[PDB]
């Protein structure tokens, strides 16, 4: 048939309304046509959000798709919970159990708390913006008490447009004083770009600084500016550009025109636009599972106003909610599955990391297991481990008293063990104490002409250095290289 | 909303009433658009808002003044989300500038049957740094429930 | 532009600009950070003519 829906978009949702209309094309199957409405508004204005909600409610809609800010979030969930009109959003996930609101920005609280534990932080800063509740700040402050953190949260949300430069600059001078090398940027794409412009200008993207960007939009802001210098900026991302549905999308995304679909001639989609594209997938399949059970809905076309007093519900509204929350489609952001409340369950967040070649996935976080560290398990290109050979001789190498419960270079003690530690910190290497095999010092056989002992492991490649009581002789100097004598006798 | 619009039908010239954290935005936008004066004994809005007259003065200044008087550097700050988060943002910003060690904990998501259960787990975690300085940021009902 | 991008305008670096044109290029970009860039100038903007 045809399902009427609604639309609440900010003035400036260019790529989000573009990725909306793309999914209108690609997810039609012509048995039903989800004909939409458009009500471009200010999300941070509870008058306009109320006004546009009631108008659409008046004009017979079955699901309203929109964005909310933290100045309208309680206006949305109250109207959508009283009048049962289901609400699909990619905006920030609400703090609570607000029904009839189906939310697609999954959660980044558990992923952010897992990543700080991974790098073993105890002192950091938490530059945050108000911008979407304080639910992520409250999550890290509650975890600060029990996990021995020292958060130093400052409130980068109210900086005015003119005096931006002196305010950001005086801020990091304060972080300079208490030596905050580790910073977490809980802002959105616009204010993350404004902050990383300021850490470049005063020179704090050099080696020593770390920057987790608490955002599911890591490769959606300019990272090329901070890619060189030495900062170790990490982050999170839901849109993996190495998978089937996304790689098909970026092909047809790049071919579009920036005159009817604005901001749609690149190879990077913002995560708000991707979840907007994932929303029309869910809204299609939910009314398709409402076609599959032979269900028709809502003979109204009548309801004159939202403010009814007595507010009368409509019983099909529960059923539309039931359809929307059992939608296990897959899309740009992964396994789209909702709980009984409208909060996304099993899903995957790719912990990216910015390196000199580019951004680089180093793990993934899912709700079920934990942060699972992926490949790069082997590729490190270590310096070297140096095989140093000695012999069991007192006081040169003696096995320590409790050598059964020890392992590595600390099973042994003696003169040459203390000497090998001194050679290692002047030449700058890491060593592996290795007692010789045969038990000799080294002698060339008269028949086989084969060196044994510690001389034979340096000639034949089985060792790299012999820090040992090894006598400087004539026949050994011809085959190996001695130092100046560390002990004359 | 439905009570505000019933007042606007009957044509009043001032609306006296209370708001919450979940209705501060509804009031200040409806009063700022339909130009209707609003006198309130509830918490003062964080931000320049027209047409809303706040009768509760302020507490962000006096609370930061009293901490410096007792010369605190390591307290704990039990707070409650209802009546806002402005006083939390004040003491966290002044902690950076004055080297405090605030241990802010939300105590407002507590249901009234795990009430004793979570509060014993609450003061357990306060003995993890052995906090002897608490700032109850709640209103009368939850203050008496913590006392 | 390249000493900013790889982060070498921080404190410790000095940069004499052998040019009689010191305040004729963009110096605002490197003014903060810690570099101690000096230079030369013939046009004094504090005199009569
Ligand atoms: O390079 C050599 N370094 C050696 C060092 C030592 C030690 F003193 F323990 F350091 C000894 N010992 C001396 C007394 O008997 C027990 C072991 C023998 C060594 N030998 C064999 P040698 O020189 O033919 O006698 C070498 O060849």
């Amino acid at each position: 048939n045809s399902i009427q829906i609604g639309g609440l978009f900010p003035r400036g949702a260019d790529q989000e309304y573009s990725a909306f209309r793309v999914g209108m094309v690609q997810f039609s199957t012509s048995e039903f046509r989800l004909t939409p409405h458009i009500d471009n508004l200010e999300v941070a204005n509870s008058f306009a959000v109320t006004n546009a909600f009631c108008s659409q409610f008046s004009r017979g809609v079955y699901a309203i798709f929109g964005f909310y800010d933290k100045k309208s979030v309680n206006t949305i969930t109250s109207f959508c919970g009283t009048l049962h009109v289901s609400f699909i959003t990619p905006s920030f996930p609400t703090d609570g159990t607000h029904p009839f609101v189906i939310q697609m920005r999954p959660d980044l609280k558990g992923a952010l708390l897992s990543l700080i534990e991974y790098y073993q932080w105890d002192k950091f800063a938490y530059l945050y913006d108000s911008d979407r509740g304080l639910s992520t700040l409250q999550a890290v402050l509650d975890s600060a008490a029990e996990k021995k953190w020292q958060v130093t949260a400052i409130n980068v949300g109210n900086i005015n447009n003119d005096k931006k430069d002196e305010t950001y600059r005086s801020l990091f001078q304060d972080l300079e004083l208490k030596k905050e090398r580790r910073v977490i940027l809980d802002c959105e794409r616009d204010k993350v770009n404004d902050i990383v412009d300021q850490v470049i200008t005063i020179g704090k993207h050099v080696k020593g600084y770390h920057y987790i960007i608490a955002n599911l939009g890591f490769t959606d802001g300019d990272l090329l500016k901070i890619q060189f210098g030495g900062a170790e900026v990490s982050g999170f991302q839901i849109v993996d550009y190495d998978d089937s549905l996304v790689s098909k999308f970026i092909e047809r995304w790049s071919t579009l025109e920036e005159k009817e679909y604005p901001g749609a001639h690149t190879a990077t989609i913002k995560y708000t636009s991707a979840l907007t594209y994932d929303a029309v997938q869910v809204m299609t399949e939910a009314f398709r599972n409402l076609r599959k059970q032979r269900i028709e809905i809502s003979r109204r076309g009548n309801a004159g106003d939202c403010l009814a007093n007595p507010a009368v519900p409509w019983g099909q509204g529960v059923e539309i909610e039931r359809a929307l929350k059992q939608v296990q489609v897959e899309g740009l952001s992964g396994n789209i599955k909702f709980d009984q409340n409208g909060k996304r369950i099993n899903y995957t967040i790719n912990i990216m990391e910015l390196k000199t070649n580019g951004p680089r996935k180093i793990g993934y976080w899912s709700e079920v297991d934990k942060m699972v560290l992926t490949e790069d398990d082997t590729s490190g290109l270590e310096q070297k481990t140096v095989v140093v050979t000695t012999i069991l001789e007192s006081p040169y190498v003696m096995m320590k008293k409790n050598h059964e419960m020890l392992e590595g270079n600390e099973r042994y003690e003696g003169y040459c063990v203390d000497l090998a530690a001194e050679i290692a910190k002047h030449c700058g290497f890491k060593y592996k104490l290795t007692i010789v095999g045969d038990g000799k010092y080294g002698a060339r056989d008269a028949d086989t002409k084969i060196w044994n002992g510690m001389v034979g492991e340096l000639v034949y490649g089985k060792a790299d250095i012999a820090i040992a009581p090894l006598t400087i002789t004539l026949v050994r100097e011809e085959v190996i290289d001695f130092s100046k004598p560390f002990m004359s006798l």
